[PDB]
Formats: structure tokens, sequence, C-alpha cells
């Protein structure tokens, strides 16, 4: 009974993060389609985390600092066992030098049955305003499909 969103969870201020996340979200407001966000490196609580990604039609994730795993990995994993095969979920990298491997966390959410929301970002240099447009529509096209997927519904 809650308003139809999509999760985008991230490490705030890591990288170019907050502005590759703000792109995307940019993206999907235009569709009208809601969004969440949450910071990974905040601490959350994990039933109310398994909720929100239960809530979630489409799913965006931004990768994490090699150097937080042992914290990070908590959220991460509760994302992975509670997501299900009937969402769609996009990736970013953050160019903050230090990204997990994003491939491998690609691989774990296809096995899972989920669709590739768009193209996984990656960012080898400096993001410019080319790389930032790109964010935006990938946050459309989430967001679109988000829309044919409630209609598709019913």
């Amino acid at each position: 009974k809650a308003e139809t969103s999509i999760g985008v969870f991230y490490v705030s201020e890591y990288g170019y993060s907050d502005r590759l996340a703000q792109a995307i979200i940019n993206g999907i407001t235009k569709t009208g389609v809601g969004v969440d966000v949450v910071d990974l490196g905040a601490a959350v609580d994990l039933q109310e985390l398994r909720e929100l990604v239960g809530r979630c039609t489409g799913l965006v994730i931004g990768m994490s600092p090699a150097a937080s795993a042992a914290s990070i990995q908590g959220a991460l994993s509760t994302i992975l066992g509670s997501v299900n095969e009937k969402q769609a979920v996009g990736i970013f990298e953050t160019g903050g030098g230090d990204d997990e491997p994003i491939d491998p966390l690609l691989s774990k959410f296809r096995n899972l049955g989920l669709t590739t929301a768009f193209p996984a970002i990656r960012i080898k240099q400096t993001p410019t305003e080319n790389t930032y447009k790109l964010c935006e529509e990938a946050g459309t096209d989430l967001g679109q499909w988000v829309t044919r997927d409630r209609l598709e519904h019913h």
C-alpha cells in the first residue's frame, strides 16, 4: 500500500557517488516514479532495510570502497537476500578509486533472476556532463520500466 518507488543504495560522499546518484534520480523523477535513498555507509536497521527493498519495484546500487568491506557487507548481504526476481537493478561505479569489483555484483543479481535496468555505468575518468547525462537517461529508462511493470501488473 506504499507509493511505487525505486530504491537507490550507495555510500554518500564516496567518490562522485553523490552526483552520479543524483543524476540517475533526476532521470527517475521525470517518469513520476518515487525513490528511496539509503546510505550504505551509515548503519541501518536490517529489518527495515529488508522491508524497503521488499517494496521497491526498481533498484540502483553504487559501488562501495574496498576499504569498508567488513562494515558494508552487512547491508549488502541483506539487500541480496531481500531482493526478488520480479525487480530490475542497475549499478554504477563511483570513480573514487577504491571501488569493489562491479562485475561480481552484477552477476549475483543476474543469477537471482533480476533484470538489468541499464548497462552498468562505469567510470574510468572524472565524470563529465556527458557522464551525468548518461546517468540521467538510465534513470529515466528504469523509471519507464517500473511504470510499464506496474501497468503490466493489472
